[PDB]
């Protein structure tokens, strides 16, 4: 019914985890999900739906970058009638106490691309999460008892930021960590009345070279999708 | 010891309100606080410290505009060692359903300024509220059964704004209000690994004219205030 | 009659000197006004009309910053029908050879605000000083044999100026002084078909009553010539 | 040996056609190239190196948006050694007389993304074809006897564009077709010494209103693999 | 001595007269100056010195533009040590009361240039005259009797503009007239410790070469002798 | 017709040669040009129209930098039907490897100019030469075996660059060299549906500091291009 997008309405939860890989959307699907379905397999980007704790939820990628995210999530909030987002993905982290494996939960996103100063007639749109969501989210981890750190992130343009004094910058006013996609997702949301969130596991330092194995990863990605579908329960009232 | 306060390091409390009227200033010191003492009165700030409920609690005026309220919230993150500052205001309503006299705690807040672009390589910063300071806020505002609304200011650098389709676009994106300061606290208190926040009543609409003739007023500055003096308990 | 001023229309002269410490206003007032009357205290800010020398003069704090001096002015030009707004401040040197105390008339005000783009669709408008007004000022100087430089002035958003190369830059550009409020105020008085300008007393360098009232007789006197 | 690709030098060859579908990836490595290995697969992306009348040819998918294509195109042509990248995607077109199943080929893009910008201090960076790649496109079209339009293209950051006013300000330069990604291609491969180009195929028009595909896309490909032969000497 | 200027050090005077048509630069240096030479003219610029009423004089074109102006103006200030150049230009009238050959000079100069951007920080600078300059042109337009007005000028890299709506908002906010230098030639001045005027001659009215022309020259000319006195 | 053009339409032929000196100009029309006729000389631009060949062939200034050439070109483009503008001018190198009395083709060409930018909603256009011109010019040059290199060229708004790091910033871009007009051409081209390009000699080298042989190279070349359009 989209160009990117074969399902239609109804056939999405009115909440949704997202994330850039979508074969980390699929394994989400495989693992966390009950009676999951293949709702949307446009351009291999996994779309699931099904139940968590007997509530509908979806689960679908958003490949990498503010221009990808902001296709998919227009689509989802006006087309599907989705009312709540949770970007679940991975960032590095640019604050000095946080490591890998850690988790970042994001109040708001500055950003480096010109997306939001289109949208905003050339001035500062503050890209923020839902204050629900945040909660949600903060809860959630308390509850499972994993400790998450709470603050700004940034969304890059370029993975390979040729500005090599920006990390420094935004140390110096204490950004947690650095992804791709929340400074598209946040506005957008406000855009159609609805919710957004994100929650991040740390994959990489980009203030020093880490260690990050072959595997774990998983372990901490599990935690971050575990507090994820608990928040997202928790949203669903009203 | 700064060029715009004559205290010295320690004349203020660690959590300071501030607001753009220094008459706003004195009427919460001599309203509110224990034993208030006027600790700072260059250019007529109307700074003040005192404790509430027991608790040191500092207020002071902020002038209009993100250039002033840099200096003073600079200052005092800075030489006066200050961990919390919460911006007391009035606020121009955008959202249809928000209302003079009620009352909005911001979240964070865009900006026309150029102060943040300066201070970030000409790039996007977030200016965000402190999540602590926002919690407090919201659950001091529940424990008073007072309605509060929470979300996205904006702080002009233009109080008549030429740029008259403006309005209308913060209103198609869900913006609470209108202020003046916001933008340029909070990336301060980012800075000095400090935290800050903002509460503002609505003392007019920019989308319509509505409710001027009322006297809340005092009646919802009041609520403002006291939501804003329990909340500074709660964050000691 | 205004959100931030409870004077009507009439209440002002059609001259008023403006300054950032409203504490410095009502000392100008005392000190040079016959007959002063607080006109407007919305929010501390100390506006008094009288006479000076048998003419109607006002003055009134207009606090630090573009968007405060940009309320202030516009209202005075839109509303109160002022003629004419002089800034009578201090500000930080630049240049190598301006001294603390010395007096400095603004041609024209650089800023790294970004109301002027905003008014001005995004190009670079001079934010310059009405010229009747720079020469009735440096006149007044010459008959008070008080030295008065004549220049460029910059009007920063930032105080503290995260941005530590500009001064040198400024100095190379041979800027004389900064301060925070010019460039707001020219556009606007050119938008109401009225005059502006803006003298200064140096108070700090940012490299390297005497002077108060020699401001002070300056822009009175040359408040007279512009009638 | 990247976060974004499994694979090791060499495993890519020297010239690396690039689609926004992965699946489209997969599709072209199973249709055009004799035993086709699959060489990363991180995230889906559908990465096969094989050859195509003998010559060494790669295949993979890149995403849809600057930011996307400018990971993996730095990739390529920095640790894998890529010489040739050749994006072959879709388009909408601007265009009057640019319809549907048209093919387009793209001299420079023009863009709405800020990266640029941050590259080439705050300047206007000429996002550029390679000019050896747009000949062999267009020699090879000709060649094969497809009618094939040369011209500016657009890179939108913004696929559902709140600027209204920007589509006919395009057709007014007769700026053929918007697309996402040349505009992050192409300063990318000047920076490396390496070379790049773009065709693609018309999905729909942006000024007004499943099988071909499998004929102008078909076509499309032809024209592609048709000049990386040339290209490759 | 220069790759725009065949002449070596001393060859222009202190005060220069600048304009963009050479041709132009050709007939004033006939029609005023005594014993004009040329001194360059590396791309038909038309560079002249003579003297005026006994001071030294000189006069040069200058092409039309921003890139054009800031390339002559920077190279008299450093390699020929000039002290102050004076542009006498033509210009479109932006406000509703400027009529076709009045008199303007410039106190300053907006642009939709970037060079002053690229030169202060992608700040604002404010493209301002010399103020001896302008004082010197208003007192002699004053000697003379000539009527001249005097306010802000804007220098425009688009002569064809394609926002229509530009011209509107600068009568909106009194701007004078539009040339195409001035906003160069200002900042140069200043970098150089030196000075710089403008004074334009209407040619045309974007909203709705003996008289006027010869009006502005002895504005120019007479300005050129106060100024050269301190100094 | 014009405020700096006195030719009526007719006078030019549809492609047009133009370079920043006028005394090239007349140097050009003087000796490339038969029957050349001055059919424009406002503000001593030197314009000029004869045939090369047996072609009609127009030859004028055009001043330096993007505000002036965008003047003469757009009046030629609209006021005088031209359809074809080739700019012959000389360019300071960038590339390391690119000499003196070089030869550059371009692509396209970038600049720090805002010109393009208030044509396009603060975007970024790429200023390319047209195809047709690009390929004329450099089949031409094979021909005479007359070596030419191709690719992307800078319009600077500042021949004398504040910003000293510029210049190696282009060269790790690849940059061939920097001249002061095409961005401004080659949009204009566009919006009038008519070609534009550009071919240089270099007269200096920007980053490690005849005229004729290379000059005539130069000329020669274009004019064959000429031919073939
Ligand atoms: N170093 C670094 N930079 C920018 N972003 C990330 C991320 C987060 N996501 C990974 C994907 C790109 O590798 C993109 O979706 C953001 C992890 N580490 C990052
Ligand atoms: N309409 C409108 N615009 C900008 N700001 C405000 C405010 C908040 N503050 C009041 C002061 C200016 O009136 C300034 O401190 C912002 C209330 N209504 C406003
Ligand atoms: N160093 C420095 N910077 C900016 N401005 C000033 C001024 C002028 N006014 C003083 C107020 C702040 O100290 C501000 O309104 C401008 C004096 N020294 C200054
Ligand atoms: N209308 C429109 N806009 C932007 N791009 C395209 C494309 C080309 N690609 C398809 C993907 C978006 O649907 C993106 O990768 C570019 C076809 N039609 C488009
Ligand atoms: N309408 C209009 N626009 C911009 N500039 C001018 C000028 C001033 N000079 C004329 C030259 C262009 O014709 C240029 O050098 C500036 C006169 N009328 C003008
Ligand atoms: N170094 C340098 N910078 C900018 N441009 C050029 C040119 C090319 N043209 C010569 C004229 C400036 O001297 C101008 O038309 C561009 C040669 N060398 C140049």
């Amino acid at each position: 019914a989209t160009p990117h997008n074969s399902a239609q309405v109804g056939d999405f939860a009115e909440t949704v985890l997202m994330c850039g890989d979508p074969l980390r959307a699929k394994l989400i699907a495989e693992t966390y999900l009950e009676n999951p379905k293949l709702v949307n397999n446009v351009r291999g980007i996994q779309g699931y739906t099904g139940t968590y704790k007997g509530k509908p939820i979806s689960v679908m990628g958003h490949g990498m970058g503010l221009p990808s995210i902001c296709i998919y999530a227009e689509e989802l909030y006006s087309t599907y009638k989705v009312k709540t987002i949770i970007r679940v993905g991975t960032c590095g982290a640019i604050d000095m106490d946080i490591h890998t494996r850690d988790i970042v939960i994001f109040t708001s996103a500055g950003t480096n691309s010109k997306i939001n100063r289109i949208r905003f007639m050339d001035h500062d749109y503050p890209a923020t999460a839902s204050f629900d969501v945040v909660c949600a989210l903060v809860d959630a981890a308390k509850e499972l008892n994993i400790p998450a750190k709470v603050g700004k992130g940034f969304s890059t343009d370029l993975f390979y930021n040729p500005q090599t004094e920006l990390a420094q910058l935004m140390n110096k006013f204490h950004f947690l960590a650095v992804e791709m996609e929340s400074a598209g997702l946040f506005p957008i949301a406000d855009l159609y009345g609805a919710r957004a969130g994100c929650i991040c596991t740390v994959s990489d330092h980009i203030l020093h070279h880490e260690e990050t194995t072959a595997e774990e990863r998983q372990n901490s990605f599990q935690n971050m999708m575990k507090i994820a579908l608990e928040a997202a329960i928790k949203l669903h009232h009203h």
